[PDB]
């Protein structure tokens, strides 16, 4: 049967946490199938249903600067690297669910925060009062799973299907960063008082939530030139949202005000110190073989410090 294979440099570097999937959009589906096949098996999904699923998922990501199809596949590769470094820790259903959740986690993102949708009074803000975009992404995921010929989970029992859709729902909701701060504190406490227990389902759920935040933020774990150019896309969105806040008669927060372009380096410091480093530190305590993500994060913080010192 039909293995996907990658050129040599990608075959070796895809295994590393800091891999960048590259600028050739047409290779991203093959990269994803490659990662399914190694992390899950050639048996996990029917190739034709999987291919069809991946292509409808792509079609439902919008042409926005950051929250686009490249982000989806990027977050899926970080999950691949976590799963492959922690072979025996995860169930077969988790292996199945988590790469799908990662590919799907920002489906139909419009380039605006939950907060902007609430202030604009978008219909989605009435349908979903918290984690607005994330409930939308999970909804789009179910929609695409229900298209004819798209049920990649059709070989699972009813109860196994319900479990996988529940891993996916929780993994996608956990990407709402408003939820991360508390998830991470609870995990920091359970790990330190030694109550953390991977047989407890509500504990796995938290650990998979943190994994989701870690994959989602994985821009900060790349080689410096990747990190730095990705920040440009991240701000291109924030600043467009800022413009849209000013159109509603609202001062955006500094993060979203393009008049604060000059403070970016200091904004990245606060973000590495308040969000990124805590994220990868707690993740490395729970899952020691994820340490290269923390190391890469720390290398990038120290590059932002250099930019501030005028050394860059
Ligand atoms: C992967 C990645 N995720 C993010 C996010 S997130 C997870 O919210 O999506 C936010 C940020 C912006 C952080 C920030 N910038 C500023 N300023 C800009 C100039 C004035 C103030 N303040 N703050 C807090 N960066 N980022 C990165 C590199
Ligand atoms: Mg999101
Ligand atoms: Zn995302």
């Amino acid at each position: 049967l039909m293995q996907f294979t990658l050129p040599v440099r990608l075959c070796k570097e895809i295994e590393l946490f800091h891999f960048d999937i590259g600028p050739f959009e047409n290779m991203w589906p093959g990269i994803f199938v490659y990662m399914v096949h190694r992390s899950c098996g050639t048996s996990c999904f029917e190739l034709e249903k999987l291919c069809r699923f991946i292509m409808s998922v792509k079609k439902n990501y919008r042409r926005v600067p950051y929250h686009n199809w490249k982000h989806a596949v990027t977050v899926a590769h970080c999950m691949y690297a976590i799963l492959q470094n922690n072979h025996t820790l995860f169930t077969d259903l988790e292996r199945k669910g988590l790469l799908i959740a990662c590919l799907c986690h920002d489906l139909d993102h419009r380039g605006f925060s939950n907060s902007y949708l609430q202030k604009f009074d978008h219909p989605l803000a009435a349908l979903y009062s918290t984690s607005t975009m994330e409930q939308h992404h999970f909804s789009q995921t179910v929609s695409i799973l229900q298209l004819e010929g798209h049920n990649i989970f059709s070989t699972l029992s009813s109860s196994e299907y319900e479990q996988v859709l529940e891993i996916i729902r929780k993994a996608i909701i956990a990407t709402d960063l408003a939820l991360y701060f508390g998830n991470r504190k609870q995990l920091e406490e359970m790990y330190q008082t030694g109550s953390l227990n991977l047989n407890n389902q509500s504990h796995r759920d938290r650990v998979i939530g943190l994994m989701m935040t870690a994959c989602d933020l994985c821009s900060v774990t790349k080689l410096w030139p990747v990190t730095k150019l990705t920040a440009n896309d991240i701000y291109a969105e924030f600043w467009a949202e800022g413009d849209e806040m000013k159109k509603l008669g609202i001062q955006p927060i500094p993060m979203m005000d393009r008049d604060k372009k000059d403070e970016v380096p200091q904004g990245q410091l606060g973000f590495y110190n308040a969000v990124a480093i805590p994220c990868y530190t707690t993740l490395t305590q729970i899952l020691p073989p994820t340490e290269p993500l923390l190391k890469a994060c720390r290398d990038n913080l120290s590059q932002w410090e250099k930019v501030i010192r005028g050394e860059e």
